């Protein structure tokens, strides 16, 4: 009696009011073991904003998932219970108020112990969802990204962009840098020393140019040794896609991953510690007749089922 | 307590799960007075498909709307209880279940005593809201649209198309065609002469030019002689405004109403026994932005204020 | 008997070669009373390019064309034979040469007595063609266009641009600027005299602000009036029409005239000694989902209503 | 010796670094009389943002401005000194800092004796404006805007946003209220009073229904009544316009202004005292081909042309 | 004196009535070796609908191909009678009228000995030609294809849509499953028991993550393999591509094959016994800029030089 | 004290007037030592125009480049004198005025011993520019593109196309054809003899086949090979691409090189003697949502960054 999709025999992929994957809605946490939440921010975004529409057009686009994975045959609706959280509180106007509330509904999302699967919103969100998930104990994190996202300040002495967050995160002792590696950096830089603070904090790297000579099995080796055994967040700009994959994001930078090689390395991420993650940085104004909507909602998909099997051995 | 939309004071608009007008979702007609539905069906589209979206994007739009009616201070949801009632059953490959399913659907909807207020789908979906609505007494209907409908044929011996439900309707008694007006009649067709049913049956046909002639007011009292005090529908099709205002749809026809025109015809309107309205031929695939869903939406809530007056005896 | 679209009774729109209304495909003028005429060509163009591409989507678009005008009920393709006369030879890299191309070929079309109907292409194209068609005696003009193009030099001295076609027209006696109407004129100007030439040699332009306060009948007697009974060439340029009616062209001006307004314009021009029409500066590249090649089939086919009765003598 | 545009004569409007209207760029408001001001801010924006890109699109559109305007035969650079006033200071992450930094540039602006044509940006700009323009004596406006963006606070205790910003002005005494008038209004409202401020405190708000009874000349007639001869800015939200007309913007409302209209309606305010202007709410996420930087660029060179006069004494 | 396309060097690509590789336009196949064929429908359509716009815009673009193959070398107008021979009869209305007609229409190609290149409209257009070729022997096929299109049923007791035409053919015994090869399956499933009617049939399934793991070269030695020396089809479905070089069409799955990888697939089927083809499920409503339009226009083109050497050899 | 572009720090990179890299505007070459030029021309183009589009697009999108190569760590404006030096002038209605006058502008870069870094317009571009720079002495390149662009005439006898510069160029004796070589050749073409030219001449030509068989470092060291230590430009059309990476180009052929492996090849001619460089065939009409814009931008940085080290080099 797991909540499960509209079926698709019967209802056809168009129709039905667009809920993540179109599951049941929830309001009560403590109905789930894997929340499917919205955070429609985009307070954080210093060029092209956007993103506040990333999870409307994403639960859109996620009509398009079926049930089973073909490759690893996890039926994450059987395996565990799934549902459509609704969106996270959000203020468009006020960025530390939006902070406040965000974090504030993540808080209540933990202690009711589900595990969170968010769509973005740019990577700021990612920031207030680690203030309620490593407020007892340090995350690890496997993050796929053009950028570091570990920029200091913006503007002056404004700390939260989304170019600040794992900064912040770090700082604040919620993500375990020893324990992150980011995948898929690239694209000009304001100075050469961008890699200080990453150097400083011992975080792994790999660099566009590093994942093509590796390869993806030996990148994916790279990030679970890592990570290793600890808790482990996902977290995905869809930016880390080259442009012809991913048109609508905010910061774009070509030559980057392909869809192909994302969904890859998503997969060997099985068996992992896995307590949360998120696809951030779709925008919808720049996307183009929801291709990236639909990588967004597949990636969501694909992660899915990894925190289905983490939530079921916790149980 | 009635249903209310998400209040956009403390839910900014592009957040909350797209239901239309951003209310919430109900399995069950008897709930509500006016009942909020989509029709995802193209089934009956000869030319340009696409119209099975519509439903989401005028939802995906409708998140726009907010409460009160800025001319006529109408507030709807205040007035009665109204919802979305999710999509009726529809099947995208056999056309012939997809007109039982539909009626199947309608015929709850009306048994409940629910206003149904549609989002189409092509305008073929009339007719099974027809078969329900128009079951025990005929309908009158103010029809806009920049075509007759009333076609008999296609492709064959096809009795069903987006071009031939008003005919069916009046063959099966659902409609009264002499309480029948359509209003922005235009463009090319196909043999000299197509409105044959339709002068002989009586319907009321205000073709686009004699809509510019007559203008908004003169145009709305005949249409309001036309069907009287009896029980009427209203369908519009969006394809009634130019292309300028509704890009996304099957059929387009350049020279058409504008946007502010389909709203003063809609809003004089108001006070008549209106037992039902659809909005038809939102097609996504052809729409520019969502201009189009936003057209639909929009004519959706000034729709929903006339409803809401109707449901409130 | 007389060529025919494709039956969409039996072949749907979006099916079938696409030539201009789905008609079959001519070489030989002789063998038509009206000739339908791509003229890819914008060699001309001074700002935006993509002009080429108009004939291609415009006959792609009026596939959605029928066979009977709603309002006049002429039924062309019954009243003369009319076909798809494929395209004017052009070159895209030698001026001159298309200059020379295009003249040549519409001397063949006037030489059997067949009155061109084409689609451009920038507005260059005119001048070729009335170099043949004003070649034994000068044409008078209903011009609809934002823009006089009567200038008389670009960048240097270039004498042929979009921008000039109508002041060689009248400098090399084709064009009667006694009888020549332009309707619709309007934004920025490059010079406080723009338009010296044109009342220097008794061209009546019809500004955008004048035709406002004119109206569409008032405005129709005035162009009735000064072409008169004489032979008489219709030339739309797009750009008339406001940038939402017509997004795809080259120079667009805000503040135009609907689509509408231009269906009663050149239905008001019925009756006339029409001896051929363009439709010019269609622009696919910058086209919304082929809005304006809509735009631009549905003109063609009020004009080739309008020329079907002409060559019917 | 005046600042000039580009001469397309030789450079072609393709050509050029995209300044507003191809003029030179000036770091210093002494050197001019009329400055062209970008405002690339939406931190005021409640629901869909993109107007930060407002000004960069403008500047390109721009570029199919040209010298004189063709009605009234002003131009404006041989009148007095303008150019291309570079951005105002903005910070897209920290509110209050952007209305700091905006208000500083324009005391600037305003100390050098230079009137403001500036581009939005969202409406929220247009306060700053006023805390720099409005704080030795009070101005008059004559607002353009399907809304009348005198909300009191938003999610919250937050008193900034596109929806506020003429109720704050009215309360910091920078804005007269009994001299302003807001033309366009319409679409459907949060709260049943949603104008009990503006009727509170005298503010002559035109409907978009009203605007339509009384036409652009009526409507003309009482918006030089209510600014009189005091000094009077100009706002223009793009969102007045119908979508058909200004797709590109954060809160589309259906059934607005044409663009022809908005140019009638600012053509008619040439003689009055004006001492500022902004064209605001164009978002380049959300347009078409740049239909809305055109709009916005076109309705800039109006502007532009009434503000020449009135710097020339 | 074989058709040949209009003369470039006279008559620009962007003018000339469009037909299929500007070249004449026919209406008795016997006047041709190998019929350039439009099949614009799309009733089998269970989600996003606009295939019935393919053929037209495929037409279009097809204006940009030229006259000789790069790498082989084929000059198909030179070798065989090349022409476009128009759109087979289509009811946009009635699903089994429009199945009859098209195999009527197809029965004369065949009946004529005119080796059949058809662009669609969705994958069920396959089934009517199948019906038509198969009729005597059945068919080999080449399938390249996101989906193996081996469904039962769907909403009901409905056995034609574009996902069951493979299903039908192998029942009617038109489609030989042990000569049949499907390359480029992915995306999420039902069920588990998806691959149970191709293991049950024997088709050789080439799922994404296998061609990846193989390489070109390895998959086509194995596709070669199983149709051998027999006669076979080539069924080539657009959604086998990423959708970054194939965005217009009914059914996306993110992580596809490249444009590049299927020309080099296409190519290495030269020399086998080709007795059609088709290129099916371009979706004009959600194309980009003809994006799709012009793989299938130039897919059709490798095809067609495949198909001219075959119509040569057996001439 | 060299120029630098707007600080992002202070000005957001969506703000300030849209020059080259938002550098400052400069009209005297002798100003600069690598000057970035827009020729916004296109009337060489047979099929597809709109590239008279491209510098205006280009400069827009090149406000998302940052002042350091995150690989080379190049800091080009450190380097050396860079600025955006306008448009040359161009003639839309006569092609032979707009040869003339480009040419012209050229000279006077070339007098003041500017290096050219340049952004059209369509590849015949290229020819004017090659004329002022190979006027004493001819050049090598580095030329990729879809199309070898060594034709002899269009439509009888006019022998100014974007299909024809090179072959001018070599006849005029402004390139060496032996240290020429052009990477990225394919799609169908009119007659067997095309390579014909290149073999007179003794150009090496890497097709997109034997680029795919040879990868990207083999590919790098045969382009050195060729070009050696002598004076060398590198011309880059965005059509070498796959439509994928870059939609807005006047002749797209589909198959092409991605985005990562355009900025790999060229990141391996850094050393070499690079006397100037353009992007060339960016078509905005054609584009969405700025694709192929940014990739120009992009394209324009990587050659900039190998510009400045040639002319710090030559300082
Ligand atoms: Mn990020
Ligand atoms: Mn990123
Ligand atoms: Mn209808
Ligand atoms: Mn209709
Ligand atoms: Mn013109
Ligand atoms: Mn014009
Ligand atoms: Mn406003
Ligand atoms: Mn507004
Ligand atoms: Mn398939
Ligand atoms: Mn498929
Ligand atoms: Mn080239
Ligand atoms: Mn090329």
């Amino acid at each position: 009696d797991h909540p499960q999709p509209l079926d698709a025999a019967e209802i056809p992929r168009f129709a039905g009011i667009p809920t993540f994957m179109r599951l049941p809605a929830f309001t009560d946490p403590a109905a789930l073991q894997v929340g499917l939440i919205g955070v429609p921010w985009d307070g954080g975004t210093t060029n092209r904003a956007g993103a506040r529409h990333g999870p409307r057009e994403v639960r859109n686009l996620s009509s398009l998932m079926r049930k089973v994975h073909h490759v690893s045959r996890i039926a994450p609706y059987d395996l565990v219970r799934v549902g459509d959280l609704g969106d996270a509180p959000v203020n468009p106007i006020d960025l530390l108020d939006s902070l406040r509330r965000i974090e504030g509904f993540y808080r209540q999302v933990h202690a009711a112990g589900t595990l969170p699967l968010s769509v973005g919103g740019d990577h700021l969100v990612t920031l207030p969802i680690f203030r309620a998930l490593g407020r007892e104990r340090p995350l690890g994190m496997v993050h796929f990204d053009a950028h570091s996202d570990t920029n200091d300040r913006y503007f002056g002495d404004n700390p939260y962009t989304h170019g600040t967050p794992f900064r912040r995160a770090i700082e604040e002792g919620l993500l375990d840098p020893l324990r992150t590696v980011q995948i898929g950096i690239r694209g000009s830089v304001y100075s050469p020393d961008d890699d200080a603070f990453a150097r400083e904090c011992g975080i792994r790297v790999i660099h566009m140019e590093e994942f093509v000579e590796l390869g993806v099995e030996a990148t994916l080796a790279e990030a679970r040794r890592v990570v290793g055994a600890g808790p482990t967040y996902v977290s995905f700009d869809v930016d880390v896609l080259d442009p012809a994959f991913a048109p609508g994001t905010g910061t774009p930078e070509i030559g980057g991953m392909t869809s192909l090689q994302a969904q890859q390395l998503v997969r060997g991420l099985r068996g992992l510690d896995l307590v949360g993650a998120d696809v951030v940085e779709v925008s919808p104004p720049f996307d183009v007749g929801g291709a990236t909507a639909l990588v967004g909602a597949t990636m969501m998909f694909e992660l899915l089922c990894l925190l289905a099997e983490s939530a079921a051995r916790s149980a």
